[PDB]
């Protein structure tokens, strides 16, 4: 009847909005094609698919511990050290239903009312709102594509209060593909230690989608970071394991302790099915092997055809990424531009609109990102699609001009 | 330096128990565990063959967030041929586990200061995701001589300008109690009066049912449909417990928002496990014989647990409807002193003598809203509980009732 504010003014995830837009345009007949989710191409490798099917065979099908099972935690602890450099004890982990998930307990048990969350623009859709959700206040960071979309220490400083409570990092990031150099973690680190109450949320799903000579580095990893660090990574991006919803959070102790007990009142311990999947999925070896390999060469391949494509259209601003599976292209040079048949294009989401009503390719709008100058196109899909697209967004422009 | 909200959350007693019991197990300790309740069926071959055709056939894919078409469609079917009731496709949120889908429903209707409305013995997520909302959750006790069941002039007792949602959950956990029409009618009449009051009603345990009793979806009387949240799932009538799979049926508007946050929330349910659902759903009519042999299966166990405890003195014992647990009052052994242990004067100081003295792991009342009582999982084999059942008498042996 009457909705609960926080539910009511919550924002719809925009690319879980245009996601399935274009599933339900193409199962009704429209051909679409499909940018908007990053949602690899690959099949779940095969031996990750034939230890979940092993464990449905032998009745793996009962609940588990609600952290996780001790197999997975043990292993994600290995992970965290072999990988990233990090020691974590098994019960430092906590095991949920996809990072999104552990994302949001992790916001809500850190984050009391009136807090404020600060988080770098461009930001993947969800932080602002689960920031929300915990009745925190989102203070956003603009960033600029001049400056790869990271960060600057300065402008951090200019906006810290006593009311700073989280500061996100994503690395590499949705939607930009920036990778943050050790270099200006090390700085941000500094400030972030001078502040007690202060903490570090570090999304690190994508990590292994990293394209040489960029390299991962943890925030967690940094000096006096550790015990101020909630570091959430996952399998989806890596292993192509998006249907299978499976996460985790690795931190201090008291907070993943508390994440836990939240989790216990809103969900059981992931499926039991999928973290068997999981064990094998690291049982593949350093970063993922040579199975992970094959699929960063055929991102990075895919990488530089846009980059190559797009970039030579008139106007187009392109950030080359450095991780990830995102474009945020920059077509703003176009907005103000009257386009026949459709009607004026002065902002991302007309932009977007008329890309998928006109020419049938569906992206994310910038603005659900926090920055209305740019489109975000998903490369995790296949070449194919992706020089089908790029032909539509010539013709789509061919009408419109650039600004100077 | 924690969120006062998850400062103040009361964990879960059935998990942090049952977690308990599995660990010292692994230690090496033998544990009769009768905490988590927890079909000791398979998944159906169906059911399972149709997650195994899921993963060899490449559904590893996000789906949509509401949940697959396919799914939510037989959702529907099920709910008309089955409850008689009538939704459309759109109106149903699949989540991961219904204990997701309450919590996505609490949030979405509660506004900060409404309050949630919890006949006790009431099962133990629920006032603490009446907390995450921050409403006040108003707890009604109810009496073993009463089968545990809601007295409606206690209900209307209750009511104020705030009440905003009220939980049935039938057939009950923990204590087995089914809702008679004529009971959930009167109900009904109070609730239609009060413009703002919803109904959540948590239908997880309906086909686990014990004839002469009968399951009456709340929604399906009058002038409700419009003001009830239905929720269900697949982990007791199935046990598909490891799979998470639940489901929220309700008004456009209010699913719709549900929807929305879980969007911001989870994302989808696993793609697996729906291809699962729509098979589990595949068997026809309240799970044709795949479920009738598990009921056949609990009701024996039920009748053996209710027969071999209930002549032991000072035990008194509410003989279950439906669902998979015994709420049994040994209230008349608080008082006792046991040798080695010390002091049993409430549910949880003897739930801990059975553990540490006698292994046997049961979830104190206390943690349900009823310290009198403590809750038994019967969705064990009939050996583990013939088991029990002679480490429950040893345990009360040294003490004295009433
Ligand atoms: C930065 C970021 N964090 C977390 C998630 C959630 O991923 P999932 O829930 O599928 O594990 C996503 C989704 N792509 C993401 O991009
Ligand atoms: C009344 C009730 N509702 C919901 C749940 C949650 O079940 P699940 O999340 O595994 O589907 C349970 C678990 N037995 C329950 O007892
Ligand atoms: N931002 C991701 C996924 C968002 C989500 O999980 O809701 C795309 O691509
Ligand atoms: N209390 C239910 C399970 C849900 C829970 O763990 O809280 C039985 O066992």
């Amino acid at each position: 009847m009457s909705l609960s504010p926080r539910v009511q003014s919550l924002k719809p995830s925009k690319t879980m909005v245009i996601t399935d837009l274009a599933a339900t345009l193409v199962q009704s007949g429209v051909p679409v094609i499909r940018l908007a989710a990053g949602e690899p191409d690959f099949d779940t490798p095969k031996v990750v698919a034939e230890a979940g099917i092993n464990a449905i065979r032998e009745g793996f099908t009962r609940y588990t511990l609600n952290a996780g099972i001790t197999e997975l935690r043990e292993a994600i602890c290995r992970k965290l050290k072999e990988e990233n450099g990090l020691s974590y004890a098994p019960d430092q982990i906590l095991v949920s239903n996809g990072a999104k998930q552990s994302l949001l307990q992790a916001v809500l048990a850190v984050c009391s009312p009136g807090d404020e969350v600060i988080i770098p623009a461009p930001y993947w859709v969800s932080y602002t709102e689960q920031a929300r959700l915990a009745d925190a206040t989102p203070v956003v960071i603009p960033t600029k594509i001049s400056n790869n979309f990271l960060l600057d220490p300065k402008d951090l400083e200019s906006k810290l209060t006593e009311k700073s409570r989280l500061l996100i990092l994503c690395s590499p990031s949705n939607p930009t593909g920036s990778v943050y150099p050790k270099s200006l973690l090390e700085e941000i680190a500094r400030i972030i230690a001078k502040h007690p109450r202060l903490l570090v949320l570090s999304d690190e799903i994508y990590e292994h989608i990293i394209y040489a000579p960029a390299t991962h580095t943890s925030f967690a990893s940094l000096p006096d970071m550790y015990e101020r660090t909630l570091t959430v990574n996952g399998f989806s991006a890596a292993f192509a394991m998006t249907g299978w919803r499976l996460g985790y959070l690795a931190g201090p102790k008291h907070i993943v302790a508390a994440c836990s007990k939240l989790q216990g009142q809103v969900s059981s311990g992931a499926s039991s099915i999928a973290q068997k999947a999981g064990v094998a999925a690291l049982g593949l070896g350093k970063a993922g092997g040579e199975t992970v390999a094959e699929m960063v060469k055929a991102y990075r391949e895919r990488r530089d055809f846009l980059v190559k494509s797009l970039g030579d259209i008139k106007g187009v601003k392109i950030s080359e990424p450095q991780g990830a599976f995102y474009l945020f292209i920059d077509f703003s040079a176009y907005y103000g531009s009257e386009a026949e048949g459709f009607g004026l294009i002065n902002d991302s989401s007309s932009l977007a609109l008329y890309f998928l009503d006109k020419f049938q390719v569906a992206m994310v709008p910038g603005d659900a990102f926090g920055d209305d100058s740019c489109i975000r196109i998903s490369y995790a899909t296949s070449l194919d699609v992706l020089q089908a697209a790029v032909e539509k967004i010539r013709k789509a422009l061919e009408p419109l001009r650039a600004t100077v």
